[PDB]
């Protein structure tokens, strides 16, 4: 109860910032996550013995892949931490609880392959879940760990609140299917621009949480250039491996997943910042102004990718 977590001064300061990198010391990441839950939610939110055990079962069920790994799970929870800390009054006690756990669980048991590849490969998960194939798997894994013994971190909630929080987490994890981002933002854009957006509307709240999850999921594009640059290597490591597996199915992959088409990556990143990233943080800033630093950082990396094409690096 009186056992606070405390980080070194540089991390204690820098972890409040949006562009925070959790660093290469894996054994610190669980403590970083418990510090964030304590500040963002409260020392009373979770039983420390259960949370710690929950955290370590989740870690175990992430795989050793270049990008969609344990570090990504924690990085995505940090972004969600920063948003909730800068938007202090807007979110309920169950949301702040649900959302940090949703972020940590969002990519449980990821194999480094897109939904497309599972469909074309005719993976068993594709027959079980026809859309948002991995995301439904991710949520299924989350429920599996919650139900392990001594892992029910929500055991103080009423039966009804417990159902609410698992509904928050399900929708939250499904929203990280990028296929669903495009329509979600467009609907939020119109609701803002016609001025009919309404945070008391539960249908509206879900969409906003959906956008927050995309924002957090893509947050490697909102770091200082060196972190974003080096994370781009890990993502394409996964992309190029999948392309190889596409070729093995007798399918020429899209250039994004073809390693013989590295030259085209800089231009591919512009399209992505223009088509996906900037629109995502713009709309998010419009609905939550104190998230503006995610937009600024995103623009800074977009500018850096233009410099790459101009041969200045
Ligand atoms: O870039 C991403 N998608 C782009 C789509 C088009 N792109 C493309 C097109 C043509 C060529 Cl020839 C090369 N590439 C790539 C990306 N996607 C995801 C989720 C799987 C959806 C997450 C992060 C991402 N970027 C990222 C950048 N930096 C640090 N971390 C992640
Ligand atoms: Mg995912
Ligand atoms: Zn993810």
């Amino acid at each position: 109860g009186l056992m606070q977590f405390t980080l070194p001064v540089r991390l204690c300061k820098e972890i409040e910032l949006f562009h925070f990198d959790i660093g290469p010391f894996e054994n610190m990441w669980p403590g970083i996550f418990v510090y964030m839950v304590h500040r963002s939610c409260g020392t009373s939110c979770f039983e420390l013995e259960k949370l710690c055990r929950f955290i370590m079962s989740v870690k175990k069920n992430y795989r050793r892949v270049p990008y969609h790994n344990w570090k990504h799970a924690v990085t995505v929870a940090h972004c969600m931490y920063a948003i909730l800390q800068n938007n202090h009054t807007l979110f309920t006690d169950l949301e702040r609880k649900g959302l940090l756990i949703a972020c940590l669980c969002h990519d449980l048991d990821h194999r480094g392959f897109s939904n497309s590849y599972l469909q074309k490969f005719d993976h068993p998960l594709a027959a079980l879940y026809s859309t948002s194939t991995m995301e439904q798997h991710h949520f299924s894994q989350t429920v599996s760990i919650l139900q392990l013994e001594g892992h029910n971190i929500f055991s103080t909630l009423s039966s009804s609140e417990y159902e609410q929080v698992l509904e928050i987490i399900r929708k939250a994890i499904i929203a990280t299917d990028l296929a669903l981002y495009f329509g979600n933002r467009k609907q939020l854009e119109e609701m803002y621009q016609t001025g009919s957006l309404n945070l008391n509307n539960q249908s509206h709240r879900d969409r906003v949480i959906g956008l927050m999850m995309t924002a957090c999921d893509l947050c490697s594009v909102t770091k200082l250039w060196p972190v974003t640059k080096l994370t781009a290597n890990d993502i394409y490591a996964e992309f190029w491996a999948e392309g190889d597996e596409m070729k093995k199915l007798g399918i020429q992959p899209i250039p994004m997943m073809d390693r013989d088409k590295k030259d085209e990556v800089p231009q591919g990143q512009l399209g992505f910042y223009n088509a996906v990233a900037i629109p995502c943080y713009t709309t998010l800033t419009q609905i939550l102004p104190p998230t503006e630093p995610l937009l600024k950082a995103c623009r800074d990396n977009l500018s850096q990718w233009e410099k790459v094409i101009r041969g200045e690096e």
